[PDB]
């Protein structure tokens, strides 16, 4: 549809953590699923091939029997550096990730996250209708990832406590 446009999503945190402890959360299966569109109690199935190219698939479980299922690529990988990433599977475009690691001077690590998905425009909808409906999406994107990296945080913290 050439009409349809992107949201963007851009989140910088700052951890204590290192570089390649924040790294490893994003590129270690065990660590995934625990947080990522998934937790322990509510992950049915992952799988994670992580290199360039690799596909990783996420069955989350849902209320009333209902299953979440999430699928995508490492497009590229480098070491406590660099994730690209996406969401949806090379009917339904694919969502890109970008996400960025700097070691900092003081702290462990400065994340740099950027996500880009295509909001469907639906029939008759008003400029305004459209504009309404981005940043609802928008706003929702944030919040769910916000929730997400809060959680990939105390993930993190419980390997250096345990
Ligand atoms: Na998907």
């Amino acid at each position: 549809n050439v009409e349809n446009e992107h949201v963007e999503v851009e989140i910088e945190k700052l951890y204590k953590f290192s570089p390649e402890l924040v790294y490893e959360a994003w590129t270690k299966k065990d660590l995934l699923k625990q947080w990522f569109m998934t937790s322990a109690r509510t992950n049915k199935e992952i799988e994670a091939d992580v290199k360039e190219g690799g596909k990783y698939r996420i069955v989350d479980q849902q209320r009333n029997g209902k299953v979440n299922v999430i699928e995508g690529i490492y497009e590229s990988l480098v070491m406590d550096e660099y994730v690209k990433m996406t969401i949806g599977m090379p009917s339904e475009t694919q969502d890109v990730i970008e996400v960025e690691f700097f070691e900092r001077e003081t702290g462990g690590t400065q994340m740099l996250f950027y996500y880009r998905s295509l909001v469907e425009k639906e029939r008759r909808f008003t400029n305004l209708e459209y504009k309404q409906k981005k940043k609802e999406y928008h706003d929702a994107m944030v919040h769910g990832f916000e929730l997400m990296f809060d959680k990939m945080y105390h993930v993190i913290e419980t390997s250096t406590q345990q």
